[PDB]
């Protein structure tokens, strides 16, 4: 198999991650002095979030340089040896590359918003590299994504006179894919990157690349063909490398993000439409919109494979469900008004299952056991909270909890001079969250979700196999099989707050004897008509195999 | 039923609980001041341990004046105004009477150990007080308690040219219960403090009072003789106040500490034989020996409640199980050789399960499900450790954790000047570890305890019902009922590390269901031949009602 297939991926922040000279901003020297913390958690693979030169109004994803470090972050220098020091540790790196808009500030923006001309009279290059239209009227069937805070898609700019169209901020305007030099600029930003050895890239907003008038705008059948040449390039020059696309679509528009046989997309896609049903499936205790929403994935091609995540960088979206279960989501995860984001909630995992250890090792091993690669979100893995006060998604931003010292640890400077002030409160404050002590508590969540990805690991069938669901007669019971190679595991979750009873549909498996992954402890024999009979207590979860 | 019967007892002791004026000792107002806690955590019944003047050698139970309180602690008017308030909110308070011994600074010792006649000519009647030897020879087929600190239970008082007896410290000198005078000083002192509206005693060291040529200087009758006579005087003085032994015996032992129906002694005893074997059973994931060591219990009398608990003020005792169970105990439970004290482990409930959460909670619901009133060490409740550089047991005594403030809220004084430090390592200090962050995590051990008395409150056959053990089919699994009034309760509980599966003999029951205590979530009807299949996980516990 492809190595992205049997990885796991943590997700990080250069900037908030380890301050490693003093000025409250992590940078790569401190990244590079905690790998083998990475390492040893059992991760191979790291997602950072964009390091590029910023003003950063929108957290690094406006970018004013797709070749160079922010200034904060250390310099061109420090990413190579942080690379040459993952490398040498087994862990692929990949960036995220953000092609659907720059910041304002970038210098294409800047020449760009003179006009289609210079003043000289020559036509002026760079004005084609963006959108612009006289009065906006353009693309009028689209849907706002950040509602919060833009009430329109295009923007008046003060100095050229006209429009031009941003699908997030306004100092985030949108490059014009129908321009040909502006797909090969972003094929020679990406060719920077690889060319440094970087294993490939996390692709930003992909479904929103190119407009057509009398359309959503989305997921167009031309924004594919970008995407198909962005993977031929990387297939024709870069072989082995990875891409990785942020498409949150329903699952028919999902699956397509992968391409054909014949004609290569993504390697991967993150698994948006399980993200929100697991979460309500949760507070419903009951489990079938996770059968329904997976019944819905089309199969995907012979190099796909699906990134599975529980929480991420930006709120929990709510976009690509119902309008009921919007509202659902809403009041059972969002009691509180400054809950809310733009259509998602900006909330972490630990707060948002109450901080129960229970429900956090129940969804973990949910995420750990799907068809897919899975993604650890920085911090939870020792059960980090939010900071609702900061802006935005900020809250879910804050500082990596090292230790109880100064700044969780994160720096040696104050936390009231951090980028992100560390989180101090009595519930999930650095003092009480924090790795040195859950590297010393012999029962922690660190060292719980290390075990687990070991168990995970020494499994081939969690990575590479199928998946089928089975009945169990119960909906609070979720149940599915994996099989690969020549093992098949059993895996079944109770999603309810109290005991619940089941009924297996194990016919295809009469004769066969489940025994535990832990410790292979038996349990009865499939016997008749295989229908099984289970007993679980609250979130528990049992991971079996099935022997033959 | 008497109140006893039902109530919930929370061992404390005043000088480590909550210092009120700052210099370092916990006293009665602090104490005053966290009823409302303890209320709400759900207790009925504060056991306070010994409050009395005293040197300290043995941290209090060696009592100098039976009829005061230690300067430490407040005053007279501070107890008053104590125990009026802890009544207002409807709490009983039991104090510690220390029969066996006294300090050697009591004055009737003092007096005592000038010889059996006064320099002015006089005979000195307190000489006979306490029990002396010329030689020191008699009672030589006894065992020493405290084997780590004491070669012999005689001593040569230099004072008085004669060896005098005791059970425990030298510093404890023991009580001569053959002189008749002993017995009315200690009637008086019992009496003392019922006089004040204490509800009861806690009686410590009841099984060693009276000492006989030819016998262990265990058990004895005539020690009998004498509690039957405390609790004589209490019935016809005092109704309804309770009388409580700590007599740490095998089964057939304990159980005559309660007396008869025609002659009573105690109404409660606390249930040291099931203590070990639940901790045994954990380790072993195999059951027997709590099934076997309950059926060598005899029944006890009408008024009679055992007091179950898991741990207190003292080492986890291995004094009365075999020569093999405490192999295996020491082995499992005191890794560390200064883990072992006195025939006994010296560690705090989290730190000998690991701090395993899944692991405290298991324990504590089979000791709020087996028959009797359960007590609550204090701290247990958040889940406090040890400081094993303390000497004696007090390692398990340090100060209450009530916030990540100064000496974790005990106390304006800083740690170290604090009557015992308060632990601040990374995994159970209190900035990790504290009362107020656990109000605030709305998933915390604090709150999970006082949602389970709770549900126990609300199910009086926890309290009043008999026991049946039924058979499972594996070991690591545990099941019982409590019957009482119209209803029937079915526990089990999983002692085992990973899934176990089981099969319940059910039979009496066929035609009822087995529903959920939390939740009302129903299981199957019991069918057939009753033999009723589970499957749980690692440390899985099921309460349960059996519908009619
Ligand atoms: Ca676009
Ligand atoms: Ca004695
Ligand atoms: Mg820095
Ligand atoms: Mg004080």
């Amino acid at each position: 198999p492809e190595w992205y297939k049997s990885a796991v991926f943590y997700e990080l922040s250069v900037r908030t991650f380890q301050d490693g000279n003093g000025d409250g901003k992590g940078d790569f020297p401190g990244l590079t002095s905690r790998l083998d913390y990475l390492k040893n958690l059992g991760v191979d693979c790291l997602w950072l979030l964009p390091w590029f030169p910023s003003p950063l109004r929108d957290d690094g994803y406006d970018v004013a340089d797709y070749r160079g470090i922010h200034p904060d972050l250390g310099t061109l220098d420090d990413f190579k040896v942080f690379l040459r020091e993952a490398h040498a540790r087994g862990l692929w790196v990949i960036g995220d590359l953000v092609t659907n808009h720059t910041s304002s500030d970038h210098p294409w923006f800047q020449a760009a918003r003179r006009g289609p001309t210079l003043p000289d009279g020559s036509p002026n290059e760079y004005h084609d590299y963006y959108v612009w239209s006289d009065e906006g009227k353009e693309y009028a069937d689209t849907a706002i994504i950040f509602t919060d805070t833009e009430v329109s898609n295009w923007t008046l700019d003060e100095q050229a006179g006209k429009y031009y169209w941003h699908r997030f901020f306004a100092s985030q305007p949108d490059l014009n894919y129908d321009n040909p030099k502006v797909v090969e600029e972003l094929h020679g930003a990406a060719r920077f990157w690889l060319d440094l050895g970087l294993d490939g890239f996390r692709v930003d907003a992909v479904p929103y690349l190119i407009e057509r008038e009398g359309t959503s705008c989305e997921n167009l059948p031309e924004t594919h063909e970008i995407l198909k040449g962005f993977r031929a390039m990387v297939d024709r020059e870069y072989p082995g490398r990875l891409l990785l696309a942020e498409a949150n679509q329903w699952p028919e528009e999902v699956v397509e993000y992968f391409g054909t046989e014949a004609e290569p997309e993504f390697h991967m896609c993150f698994n948006f439409p399980v993200m929100p049903r697991l979460y309500m499936s949760l507070k419903r205790e009951d489990t079938s919109s996770i059968r329904e929403i997976m019944g819905r994935l089309p199969k995907i091609p012979s190099f796909g494979q699906w990134c599975i995540f529980l929480r991420n960088h930006d709120e929990l979206t709510l976009e690509m469900v119902t309008d009921d279960e919007r509202a659902f989501m809403y009041a059972a995860y969002a009691p509180d008004a400054r809950m809310k984001i733009n259509v998602g909630i900006r909330r972490r995992l630990a707060p948002l299952l109450d901080n129960d250890r229970r429900r956090i090792e129940l969804l973990n091993t949910v995420l750990l056991a799907l068809p897919g690669s899975p993604v650890l979100y920085y911090g939870d893995e020792i059960g980090m909270g939010d900071d609702l006060g900061l802006p935005d998604r900020n809250g879910v931003r804050t500082p990596m909890q090292w230790n109880a010292g100064t700044s969780g640890g994160f720096s040696t400077a104050q936390p009231s001079d951090c980028f992100f002030p560390p989180i101090q409160d009595p519930v999930y404050g650095f003092g009480r969250v924090n790795v040195q002590s859950q590297l010393q508590d012999p029962s922690s969540l660190l060292k719980w979700t290390a075990r687990q990805l070991e168990l995970r690991r020494a499994h081939p069938a969690f990575a590479h196999g199928d998946l089928t669901f089975i009945e169990t007669g119960n909906p609070a019971i979720l149940a599915f099989t994996r099989q690969y190679d020549g093992e098949t595991l059993l895996i079944v979750s109770n999603f309810a707050g109290n005991a619940q009873a089941g009924l297996l549909d194990l016919a295809p498996f009469v004769g066969r004897a489940p025994v535990t992954l832990s410790g292979a402890s038996p349990l009865p024999v499939v016997t008749g008509n295989g229908q099984y009979p289970v007993v679980m207590g609250k979130y528990d979860y049992y991971w079996l195999r099935l022997n033959s």
